[PDB]
């Protein structure tokens, strides 16, 4: 299950909210059918995107893409043209098109929790 939190929060604040207000986690997405369903759930928002639970971790050359809910990173739906290098280490889903974009973790956005 998943739900939309309309409140604007940083990725870290949102990670906390999903865990404490809903006993869940910022959502992980493993296939297009679920990405589309979440896309539909946020289509009418005035904000351009919402936090999902993805993060780029590590230092130096070798890093990893992880879901805060620990699930495997086996699917993505990245916007083809977006600032990438130095674009941020948190992942957001665009309300229009359902594409994912890297975004700076300290920016505040609405978000999706799974429970």
């Amino acid at each position: 299950r998943y739900l939309l939190v309309r409140s604007l929060q940083t990725f870290s604040q949102a990670w906390f909210t999903c865990r404490r207000c809903y006993r869940g986690n910022l959502v992980s997405i493993h296939n297009f059918n679920i990405n589309y369903r979440i896309q539909c759930s946020v289509s009418a928002l005035n904000q351009g995107q919402v936090w999902i639970g993805g993060r780029i971790t590590g230092s130096g050359r070798c890093r990893r893409f992880q879901w805060v809910d620990g699930s495997r990173w086996n699917f993505a739906y990245w916007a083809a043209h977006q600032p990438w290098s130095r674009g941020g280490h948190c992942v957001a889903l665009c309300t229009r098109g359902g594409y994912w974009r890297r975004a700076h973790c300290l920016r505040r956005l609405p978000f999706i929790c799974s429970y």
